[PDB]
């Protein structure tokens, strides 16, 4: 038993991390087949970040201006192109560690594992959720740009995130592996605001089901509610509106624990209006919203990967 | 910036996980050089766990009674021996993925990464702390036994934990890689109690330094205190007694932030007596004690691994 914030095994993604140097900027790249993917602001100086014209800045760059390093071994760059906010560097060598992979654009509320790197070397791994305002609350120091977020199913790594920016609020923004930013963010050092951060209501509910599964039942109440009435309570506390889809997704968890989704919605309503009174749920004094319903089922079953 | 519960990259340990079957019991093993390490209760049936005589149970076992599987490939067992609570199975093939490795016995309060596995396949990775009562709060389902905990420095994996038991309280116990249990626990299905769980005081302090580093300063007070007087407060709240060694270990964090250790001890005293008043520190409404001072320095610097 027990329930934990858990990350996918990072072994497949580690064999894909390289070091990318352009001029005096060094960051991380992702080496799949004979292409290296990295944030396009590798071509920027510290001053260029204040207002970069990437097209013009890239005109002055050639293939031999990109230093791609895997271990002590340099890759030969034969071509380069800018797809949105990522640079695609064609190299002469397919990555012999290329796993089965996909590029996916996740939705708000979905989770993924981040393999934080510096100079192409993996430093650590942790779980992150795509906040409804398309930010993430991660851990990114200078040089972590290019670190990727991913999900694994069986043998397939689903790459979904690449780190590009830290916002003046301290939260993080990035793109998918096609270069399109999550949210209204741009790769410029200027004042950009995330929207109102709201709570992923369906994730809190799955976390409450995981709590009931593991013995934490003190919050189960004698009340029940409706979808509209629960939602009317959810707006006051900046919770994402719950829908029938969210209800459907929680069905398996409802079936195992025998607690109707609308019941758990009512137990959540009591927690929102009365607090936790100094108690904890799965060792937390807050309401966790970074576990999807699928994350709960995986941990409560034992899914493994090849 | 940002601060996160982070686990080491698991790629090196993944290439060491195998499946071990003895009779009808299947669990995980660790394949280093030409030896497989696994919990000795792989030789037990469900009834044997109630009172096992491992010596006698092992007499009836031969080398060909151990099914060791790496992928679709079986290992040939040439020898077997029982070191305390782990079984050492000599195989005819050195692991070609054997990394530089060490067997270490960590101390209470130290942290490590757990690569949870089922049937020799890695399922996930998360961080754990050796509680002062030598338990760990992990995530372990049926078949996770044999999953290992480790730390990485440069190229060296320091194996320190192997999972063997879930306690009737839902917490977890295991051995080092020489088979010696952490704590007074035995590999028997009987009532065993952990001691009073206490809080790792030096870990809370390093976490408070990490908070100040990342902008959370609302808890910094105008008071200071002594070691004895702070400790007198720590016993009431079941905190581990703080020593000069703990003070010394926090020196680097004291030096960077310019806050004396005894000051932070006084800010902790106010948090213990007045609570958090509904505020959060690094996104938590509790006082986290599973980050060592070294874990904080690593994240606030960017240490990487080869």
């Amino acid at each position: 038993s027990g329930f934990r914030k858990m990350a996918f095994p990072s072994g497949k993604v580690e064999g894909c991390m390289v070091q990318v140097t352009c001029g005096t900027t060094t960051l991380n790249g992702l080496w799949l087949d004979d292409v290296v993917y990295c944030p396009r602001h590798v071509i920027c100086t510290s001053e260029d970040m204040l207002n970069p014209n990437y097209e013009d800045l890239l005109i002055r760059k050639s293939n031999h201006n990109f230093l791609v390093q895997a271990g002590n071994v340099q890759l030969r760059v034969i071509g380069h192109s800018m797809q949105n906010c990522v640079l695609k560097l064609k190299v002469d060598t397919a990555n012999p560690k290329t796993p089965k992979y996909k590029f996916v654009r996740i939705q708000p509320g979905q989770t993924f594992s981040v393999l934080a790197c510096y100079n192409g070397s993996p430093s650590g791994v942790y779980q992150c959720a795509m906040r409804p305002n398309f930010t993430i609350k991660g851990s990114f120091l200078n040089g972590s740009c290019g670190s990727v977020g991913f999900n694994i199913d069986y043998d397939c790594v689903s790459f979904c995130y690449m780190h590009h920016m830290e916002l003046p609020t301290g939260v993080h923004a990035g793109t998918d592996l096609e270069g399109n930013f999550y949210g209204p963010f741009v790769d410029r050092q200027t004042a950009q605001a995330a929207g109102t951060d709201t709570t992923i209501t369906v994730n809190v509910l799955a976390w409450l089901y995981a709590a009931v599964i593991n013995g934490d039942r003190w919050f189960l109440n004698r009340f029940t509610t409706t979808l509209n009435d629960f939602n009317l309570v959810a707006m006051k506390y900046n919770y994402e509106p719950l829908t029938q889809d969210h209800v459907d997704i929680l069905g398996p968890l409802s079936a195992q624990t025998g607690i109707a989704v609308l019941d758990m919605c009512a137990s959540l309503k009591e927690l929102l209006q009365n607090g936790m009174n100094g108690r904890t749920i799965l060792g937390s004094a807050l309401l966790e919203d970074e576990f999807t319903p699928f994350d709960v089922v995986r941990q409560c079953s034992g899914v493994t990967f090849q």
